[PDB]
């Protein structure tokens, strides 16, 4: 209980590195009231995920729901994947995020009205600030690029790119029937046959659990250097151009770098689709303090902190919203140059900018981080039409309906084939 | 999803029948040694617990470490709030979770009566030392900190802190007998301001040169051009360069501050280890762990190996003939001068053994500083495995009520808003 202060101290000295005025003082009475409601046809989509680790294996269940002005639409999925630290969580998150993105997009398509909107739980920036990626997953592309070369890679891309189009099709016309789908995720279904086509043909066995790979004749793995020593770069080059240079790689790193690559491309595809929605809004109870304020997009105040300040000084505690004057933009690092040419809306988003507002729906209510792809001005009123609490109703229905024993059945399975060993 | 149940099973069997080939090393048929018989021991079992709650952009954590063995219960405890960063918020928290138990198992050895003193940890030694527990975030701050105040000034900073660490470890021990517990097991929090008042602002955005290595940059790929640019050069020298590479960093008060809290945090982290390794008999029991870099020496996660032996052929243990050394680079040059118990473990290496007691219990992963045979029977003395159960049981999530206890107090001061979000 000694800490009980340190925290408080900590929590205060935090607040008051805000109380301290950087263009905030003024910006507060730059707080607008709420526009007037406008009639809209809306859908809100959240998702839940349940993970279970069994030995060095991870077993997850994703669910994503859209409630609203239409009937209820549902995507499901279940899987097992190699456990990791960075990468295990890393994969599943993307899949979770893609189920929702998919849903919002297909939902928008089933939505009748003059003015239509989709409403997502999260932020838009979260993906393009520090995506569920980390330096690790870009390597996966650059490795892939280098290993199977740019010709076959672009080939790989486009074939998968189109496969996903049909996928979206089957998926859509399934929702239309049963209002739900049990196989919304493509990648881990088509990865094997994609390995066998774009990889297994470029490779040979090597001594133990590895593969010998000729390097296509612009990026090359750092290994090639490391493998070459007594030699001048010249010969490293002449060996390159003469097509003799070759690497000895873990057959499995390669599969996972393929699987990542695909999981990645599919996640990106679904953002590109959902950006197709004209009025798209994100709602968040918390964005965060440090990350974005430092995002180099200059500085943001974290509604939890900022709300705290208002009632303190201006004494307001009034509903309304405060727009952040300068529209945001995803960095260059956060997203490849060569992949973008295949996503025109992500392209467009980068170029156009995101608009965002601290929005307080209710009297003494929480400030929400409201991000949108259209001026807060256009979308905010459409958003207000469905307001119920100090919050919006269909999200309240999307979130409370998005959320077990489903597991120990998946303990009760392998018998009929092999062994009960691991899950105990 | 009655379709994917097959797909799940598959992913499994594959990995199973894949362990069905060569990596046998086959001695499973023999090298399995039934149990060396019990020896007398004085034991201690440490485990830990973490409850984290997020409030807006600031994360709240509660740490409960607990040691139970022949002796009396010992409980170290912490509570803190820190700035949330995507992955690292979790990593500071686990590190301190690690620092609690290393620290705690040590002290239990320190006062333990007997000709035989064994501490029993829940976890793995490897998972500790493969890569820094906070990721190459920590190695970063260390270099920034280093480049910042200079090599020399840093060396003194370091020692200063190391010194401080014992002054603590002694006093903690003081409360550790009187009470048998302590609420400020971590200095890393109660010190830092001084140290920068001392080591930073006595000097003090700033431009910082730094190995491009430090942030975990290169490995990835290289474009053909950097090669052509260097053409007329040997490769060896080219790699010199990419290694040699510096870069500039521009740091506000926050980051400068942060790299510090990270650096010392890391420092107290390894301190609890170097100490803990002093234990003459130290065994790690882990049921399942991270096997990836492990093949990088063959091996298999326990429950994976188990199902194999059974599809081929009892209690008892299967050793591994070659102790695994940890990575030397995983810990920097300038630090290990300061840690022999670590420095030795890289030199020396750690012994791995698979273990099962009863008929139907799965096989755990056993690890030790000093070779299996000696240690194992010592542990086997205390079999249930009892000291474990209690070390674990009690340490677990004594209710989250400890969380929502903090809120209603704040408003007595000024503003409860964060307290709500
Ligand atoms: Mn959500
Ligand atoms: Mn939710
Ligand atoms: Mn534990
Ligand atoms: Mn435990």
């Amino acid at each position: 209980k000694q800490s009980i202060e340190r925290i408080t101290k900590i929590l205060l000295d935090e607040l008051e590195n805000v109380r301290e005025n950087e263009q905030i003082r003024n910006i507060i009475n730059s707080w607008k009231p709420l526009p007037s409601p406008e009639k809209s046809s809306i859908y809100a989509v959240d998702g839940s995920r349940s993970v279970s680790r069994l030995s060095g294996t991870v077993i997850y269940f994703l669910s994503a729901l859209a409630v609203g002005s239409g009937k209820q639409l549902r995507l499901s999925y279940a899987n097992a994947i190699k456990s990791n630290y960075g990468t295990s969580d890393q994969i599943v998150r993307m899949q979770m995020e893609t189920l929702e993105n998919m849903l919002g997009y297909l939902a928008y398509r089933k939505l009748e009205g003059e003015k239509r909107a989709i409403l997502m739980d999260g932020t838009l920036t979260g993906s393009l600030v520090r995506p569920p990626v980390y330096p690790e997953d870009i390597r996966s592309l650059n490795v892939m690029r280098a290993l199977i070369g740019e010709s076959d890679f672009e080939n790989l891309l486009n074939e998968f790119l189109e496969k996903l189009r049909d996928h979206y099709r089957k998926v859509e016309e399934h929702l239309e029937k049963n209002g739900n789908y049990d196989s919304p995720i493509l990648t881990d279904n088509v990865v094997e046959k994609l390995r066998k086509k774009y990889i297994d043909t470029k490779v040979i066995a090597y001594g133990s659990g590895k593969v010998k790979v000729k390097i296509p004749r612009r990026v090359i793995p750092i290994e090639v250097l490391e493998s070459s020593r007594g030699k001048s770069v010249d010969e490293l080059l002449q060996e390159l151009d003469e097509e003799k240079v070759e690497l000895y790689l873990g057959k499995d790193d390669i599969y996972d770098a393929l699987h990542m690559t695909l999981s990645y491309i599919e996640y990106l595809y679904s953002i590109d689709k959902l950006l197709e929605v004209k009025n798209l809004a994100y709602i968040a109870k918390s964005f965060y303090t440090k990350t974005l304020a430092r995002t180099l997009g200059v500085e943001i105040v974290d509604t939890a902190l900022l709300d705290a300040v208002i009632r303190t000084l201006i004494g307001h505690e009034k509903e309304g919203y405060l727009e952040i004057e300068h529209a945001v933009v995803p960095p260059k690092w956060s997203f490849p140059d060569f992949l973008l040419s295949k996503f025109r809306n992500i392209e467009k988003l980068i170029d156009k900018g995101i608009h965002l507002a601290y929005v307080r729906f209710e009297q003494g209510d929480v400030i929400y981080m409201l991000q949108s792809t259209t001026n807060i001005e256009k979308i905010l009123p459409l958003i207000l039409h469905h307001k119920a609490g100090g919050y919006l109703r269909p999200l309240q229905l999307a979130h409370h309906g998005v959320k077990k024993e489903a597991r120990h059945t998946l303990e009760a399975l392998i018998n009929a084939l092999r062994n009960r060993d691991p899950a105990l």
